[PDB]
C-alpha cells in the first residue's frame, strides 16, 4: 500500500567533430541579390574552386525582429533535402555578428523575371516546368515538409534552365506583430490542406499551368472579394491559343472536388505532359 | 428553316439628387490615427454639432499601389453594415485629390491597445465582448459578408465600452506584387471555410476567448511549422486562473471536428456566458 517507489520524482528541467566552415573557405565575388535579411553573393570555395552562393544575415538584425527561431528552422529543414528541383542549402555557418548559408547558385534568375521577359511560355517549356515541379512536390510530400504556394518568384532556374523551388519569404507570415498575420486565429480545416495529401498543391500547379502558357493566372480580379467569388465557383476561362491538351490537364487540376483531381502521377502521364516535356 | 431572328446579334459593349457632402459641413480636431493610406481626425458635423471621426486618403497614393478598386468595394460594404457592434460607416465624398470617409467615432480606442495595459481581461469584461462578438457575427453571416479574421487590433471600442468590429487591414492582402500575397493559387477548400458556415468565426471565437482570459494566444510558437502543428493537433493548455465554465467554452469552441463545435446561440446561451456577460 506504499506509494514511494523506486522510480524518479525529482523535477526535471525541461530547457535544457571535423573540419567546419570558415569565412576565409570563401572567395566573395558579385552580389546576386538581397532581401530584407539576406544578402546573397557569388563565391566560390578555394581549395576545390567550386562556384557556389553564400548568402549573409545579421545577428542582431534578426534578433531585433524576433525572427531569429524561424531562420534557425528553414536552415534545419533546407539542409536536409536533397532534389535536382529543390535549392540545395550545403550547410551553414556563424562568426560573431553574421550568419552564413551556403547555398547552391542559380545562375539563370527566377522563372518570375523570365515570365516578364517572354511574357508567357511555350507549351515545350512549360510541361518540362511541370515535370521537375511534381517531382519535386512528391520528393517535398513524402519527407512531409511544411510548405507554402509555389509561385514564379519561388523557383529559380538552374544552368541547364532546370526548375530550382528557393524558400523565399520565410520571414514573411513568421511569429515576430507581424505586419502580414500569423495563423493564431486560422482552424485546422483552413491550414491542414497543404500537408496531408496532394490536392491543395495539384490546384496550385494546375494555377501555375496556365500561369505559364496565358501569363496571368486564372482567377485574378480587382478586388479580394471578387477572387475569392472566381476560385469558389471556378469561374475562369482560356484564352485562344491554349490548346486542348493544356486544357484539359488545367480544368482537371482546377477540379473544385480535390478528389476528382488527378494525382502527380496522373500528371506526370497525362499525354499533353509526355508530348511536349523534354523530362 | 431561317435563322435570321427578330432578335438582337449586335456586339455590346460591356464595359459601359438631393444635398451632397461636402468638406466644408466639418469642423476638423486632433487627429485620431493614421495607416498606410488613411488619416483619421475628430470631426464634428457644423449643423448638428454631432461627433464623428473624418479618415482621409489621397487618391494619387491609391492610384499609385493599384488598391482604389478595394477601398471602393469596401466603402461600398461597410456603409450597408448597420450593427451596433461594427463600426458605421455614413457615407463618403471626395474632391480633387483627396476621398473622404465619415465615420462613427470610436472614443476608448482599440481592444489590442486595452488587452496591452490590462495584460489579461476578467471574465466579465470577456463574457460581455463575447455577447457583442457573437451578435456581430450573426449579423455578419446573414448578409454574407466576406470577411478575415477579428482579432482584438480589429476591435474598437465605443463610448460605453461596447466592441466595434472596424475594417482595418483592408489594404493588406488586396491585388495591387502584393507584399503579402494574394489568394491567386489558394484551392476552395482552403478560402471557403469562412462565409461558407459558423464553424470558422466560432474557432477564431475560441482563439479570442483564450486571449481575452490568458493574454496570449493558445497556439502560439517560435516557429510557423510548430504553430500549424500545434493547431492542426489542438495542442493548447490552460493556466490555473481559468475557471470551469471558461474551459468548457473554449474547449468546444477549439474542436478540431468543425461540427463538434456549438453555433452562435448556442455560445450566447453558455452558463458561463449568461453567468458573466452584462449585455
Ligand atoms: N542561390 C541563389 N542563386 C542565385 N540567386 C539567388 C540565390 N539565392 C538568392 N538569390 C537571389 O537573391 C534574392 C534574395 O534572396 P533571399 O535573400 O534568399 O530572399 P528571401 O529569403 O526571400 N528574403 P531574405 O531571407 O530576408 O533575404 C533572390 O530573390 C534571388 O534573386
Ligand atoms: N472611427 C474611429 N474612431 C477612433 N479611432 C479610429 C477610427 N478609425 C480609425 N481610428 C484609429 O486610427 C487608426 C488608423 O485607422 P485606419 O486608417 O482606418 O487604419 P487602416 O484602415 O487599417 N489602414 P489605412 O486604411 O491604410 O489607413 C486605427 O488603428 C485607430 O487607432
Ligand atoms: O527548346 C527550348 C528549351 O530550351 C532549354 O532546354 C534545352 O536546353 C537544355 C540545356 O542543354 C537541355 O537540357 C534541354 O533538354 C533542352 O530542351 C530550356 O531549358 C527549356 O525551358 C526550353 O523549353
Ligand atoms: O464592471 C466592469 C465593466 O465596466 C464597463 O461596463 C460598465 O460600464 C458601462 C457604461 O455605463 C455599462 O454600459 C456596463 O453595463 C457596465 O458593466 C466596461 O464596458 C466593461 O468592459 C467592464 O466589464
Amino acid at each position: 500500500m506504499s506509494y514511494s517507489y523506486d522510480a524518479p520524482s525529482d523535477f526535471i528541467n525541461f530547457s535544457s567533430k571535423k573540419r567546419q566552415w570558415a569565412l576565409e573557405d570563401f572567395e566573395i565575388g558579385r552580389p546576386l541579390g538581397k532581401g530584407k535579411f539576406g544578402n546573397v553573393y557569388l563565391a566560390r570555395e578555394k581549395q576545390s574552386k567550386f562556384i557556389l552562393a553564400l548568402k549573409v544575415l545579421f545577428k542582431a538584425q534578426l534578433e531585433k525582429a524576433g525572427v531569429e527561431h524561424q531562420l534557425r528552422r528553414e536552415v534545419e529543414i533546407q539542409s536536409h533535402l536533397r532534389h535536382p528541383n529543390i535549392l540545395r542549402l550545403y550547410g551553414y555557418f556563424h562568426d560573431a555578428t553574421r550568419v552564413y548559408l551556403i547555398l547552391e547558385y542559380a545562375p539563370l534568375g527566377t522563372v518570375y523575371r523570365e515570365l516578364q521577359k517572354l511574357s508567357k511560355f511555350d507549351e515545350q517549356r512549360t510541361a518540362t516546368y511541370i515535370t521537375e515541379l511534381a517531382n519535386a512536390l512528391s520528393y517535398v510530400h513524402s519527407k512531409r515538409v511544411i510548405h507554402r504556394d509555389i509561385k514564379p518568384e519561388n523557383l529559380l532556374l538552374g544552368s541547364a534552365g532546370e526548375l530550382k523551388i528557393a524558400d523565399f519569404g520565410w520571414s514573411v507570415h513568421a511569429p515576430s506583430t507581424t505586419l502580414c498575420g500569423t495563423l493564431d486565429y486560422l482552424p485546422p480545416e483552413m491550414i491542414e490542406g497543404r500537408m496531408h495529401d496532394e490536392k491543395v498543391d495539384l490546384w496550385s500547379l494546375g494555377v501555375l499551368v496556365y500561369e505559364f502558357l496565358v501569363g496571368k493566372p486564372p482567377f485574378e480580379a480587382n478586388t479580394y472579394q471578387e477572387t475569392y467569388k472566381r476560385i469558389s465557383r471556378v469561374e475562369f476561362t482560356f484564352p485562344d491559343f491554349v490548346t486542348e491538351g493544356a486544357r484539359d490537364l488545367i480544368s482537371r487540376l482546377l477540379k473544385h472536388n480535390p478528389s476528382q483531381r488527378p494525382m502527380l502521377r496522373e500528371v506526370l502521364e497525362h499525354p499533353w505532359i509526355t508530348a511536349n516535356s523534354s523530362k
